DNA sequence: GGGAAGGATTC
DNA sequence: CACGGAATCCTTCCC
């Protein structure tokens, strides 16, 4: 029942939070309709021209289209929400969803068809679902279980990669090489018993059984040959359910089609919503204008787009260049007081430093966020060569960021509700 | 072009 | 009674 939405934006109502959607969408529509001016006035002479570049360049990419490798994702259905409840009756049928009150983290199947869904306020939830269980946490409980996929995995695709816990990638194509002549035996497993073929839509039953015996909770899969098209595909049968997309250009193509761009990661909210004033829902709507994202998106977005248009995603998985950050934040109740503001910055660094000094990094870039209680969220971040990692040494460069702060403006309090920090910038690559 | 601010996205 | 936390990449400027 649609009218779901009548309860919640009702429920949202103008809360200090609200005001700053709006705060918000009024300032995306900004960067919209500066957007369309900027088409309004490109001469078709400028259009053929880079029509011209981005044919040429797209031609280019149809050619290195490759069409060897056989990319998987994985999703196991609900998960954090199918573990607390599975692992843990009494659930069984009744509607949960793992989070707190003022936050929920996943959902219960049937708390979905209610209107709960995942990263929905705690209170909004039950304000749909009065028998809302909103059942804690438990992330080790999970860490127990993927590690307890993680496993199964790496059995036929050694060299893999996994997102998170509720997701993972593996280029099954080395496999399947060998699975050719693999006759009856690990082919055929124990419940009475049965086997898998040759074929990769198999490979994906038998990987869909073995997590389903050594976990009794479900999955989902997709089979592509590129990671983008994959983790569409596993979403698509999305309950307990796979689907494929064999090899050949042409099955993508049609893949593609009249695939909603949204659907597919790296595409959301506003991304959305700014090619839709453009005319763009489609991916075939994407492809056909090619050219004007040419002269409108950073050559990086348009670039983008153009694969995802053409169907074009990486082929081999890859390990993650070390890391990129680390930090820390957290939300709270209004914290207004100068002295008071400080003693929760420095027992940030501290966790920070204990976090990092963990897996020994040493960065050289300090940053600190700061979110009023109207959601005005600001960063303010110093750099050095110092190449720090000591809680002491960060809470120096922050002590002074969040001093910068107060004093600057705010001749009065500084009302607070949200506070982070970050420390980056730190290899020898 | 190297960046700092601040978005955008995804789990 | 109260809209998380992290990590990474992208966008809008500057000196
Ligand atoms: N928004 C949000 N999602 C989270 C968070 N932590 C875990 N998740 C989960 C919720 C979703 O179930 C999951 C993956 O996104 P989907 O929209 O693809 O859900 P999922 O793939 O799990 O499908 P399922 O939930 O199996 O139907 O990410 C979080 O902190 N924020
Ligand atoms: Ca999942
Ligand atoms: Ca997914």
């Amino acid at each position: 029942k649609e009218k779901i939405n009548k309860i919640i934006m009702e429920a949202t109502k103008g809360s200090r939070f609200y005001g700053n959607e709006l705060k918000k969408e009024k300032q995306v529509n900004q960067r919209i309709e500066n957007m369309m001016q900027q088409k309004a006035q490109i001469t078709s002479q400028q259009l053929r021209k880079a029509q011209l570049q981005v044919d040429r360049f797209a031609m280019e990419l149809e050619q290195s289209r490759n069409l060897s490798n056989t990319i998987v994702h994985i999703d196991m259905d609900a998960f954090y929400a199918a573990v607390e409840m599975r692992d843990n009756p009494e659930l069984k049928d009744k509607p949960i969803a793992v989070g707190s009150m003022s936050m929920l983290s996943t959902s219960n199947y049937h708390a979905r068809r209610f209107g709960v869904r995942a990263a929905m306020p705690g209170f909004i939830a039950k304000r749909l679902c009065p028998q809302l269980i909103i059942v804690p946490p438990n992330f080790d409980k999970y860490r127990a279980v993927s590690k307890e996929v993680k496993e199964i995995l790496a059995d036929y695709d050694p060299n893999f990669m996994a997102m998170s816990l509720d997701e993972a990638y593996l280029n099954i194509t080395k496999h399947l090489e060998e699975r050719q002549n693999w006759p009856e035996d690990k082919r055929r497993y124990f419940i009475n018993s049965v086997v898998f073929g040759t074929s990769a839509q198999e490979v994906v039953k038998e990987i869909r059984f073995r997590i389903e015996q050594k976990t009794t909770l479900t999955a989902s899969a997709g089979i592509a040959p590129n990671t983008m098209l994959a983790k569409v595909c596993s979403d698509k049968n999305k309950p307990n359910g796979q689907y494929q997309i064999l090899p050949n250009r042409q099955a993508v193509m049609d893949f593609i089609k009249d695939l909603p761009i949204r659907k597919v990661s790296g595409i959301g909210k506003v991304t959305e919503k700014m090619l839709k004033a453009l005319g763009i829902i489609t991916c075939t709507e994407l492809y056909q204008q090619r050219a004007l994202l040419s002269l409108l998106f950073s050559e990086t977005s348009w670039h983008y787009f153009l694969h995802i248009s053409l169907g074009l995603g990486s082929t081999h998985l890859t390990r993650d260049g070390e890391r990129k950050s680390m930090s820390v934040e957290r939300t709270f109740s209004e914290i207004n007081k100068a002295e008071e503001q400080y003693s929760l910055c420095q027992e940030l660094c501290s966790e920070l430093a204990q976090d990092l000094q963990k897996e020994r990094l040493k960065g050289r870039t300090v940053t600190i966020k700061l979110k009023n209680v109207n959601f005005e969220v600001k960063t303010r971040a110093s750099t050095v060569s110092s190449v720090v990692s000591t809680a002491e040494e960060i809470f120096a460069i922050a002590k002074e960021l969040l001093k910068t702060e107060i004093d600057a403006d705010f001749p009065h309090p500084l009302r607070l509700r949200l506070m982070g920090v970050r420390i980056s910038s730190f290899p020898n690559e």
